[PDB]
């Protein structure tokens, strides 16, 4: 019962900040010996730019640096994403991924679509 659940659609005004509520889950029998890495991707099937990367921010795309931050407690299985200072180009799909081990990792196939308005 691996899974990720975040809203299908979210809306925000340009210049404003927007939060994407998110929670996830995985089997109680999976050992977690090195924490959980959290990663949010923008337009995964297109440009696939990294929005947030808890294991190493250097992987974060330059256009999202300083404008996106993770408001999630990995221990409580919360992956809320906060996007600050919204821009028209931020419109698109965001998909969350968490990694516990080489084989125990997961990418949400659904994802959340953001729409930025004037
Ligand atoms: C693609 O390979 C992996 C992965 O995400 O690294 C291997 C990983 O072991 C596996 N995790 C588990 C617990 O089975 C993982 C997982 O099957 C996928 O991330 C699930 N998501 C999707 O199937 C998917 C497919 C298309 C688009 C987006 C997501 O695939």
């Amino acid at each position: 019962t691996w899974g990720v659940s975040s809203p299908k659609n979210v809306q925000g005004l340009s210049g404003s900040c927007l939060l994407i509520p998110c929670i996830f889950s995985y089997p109680a029998d999976v050992p977690v010996s090195n924490g959980i890495t959290a990663i949010w991707y923008y337009d995964y099937s297109g440009k696939r730019q990294v929005v947030i990367h808890s294991g190493d921010p250097k992987l974060v795309d330059k256009r999202f640096r300083g404008r996106a931050e993770l408001m999630g407690n990995m221990d409580h299985k919360v992956c809320n994403l906060l996007l600050k200072d919204l821009k028209p180009e931020d419109s698109g799909t965001y998909n969350f991924r968490f990694e516990i081990s080489d084989s125990n990792r997961w990418l949400d196939v659904k994802g959340t679509t953001v729409t930025v308005t004037t």
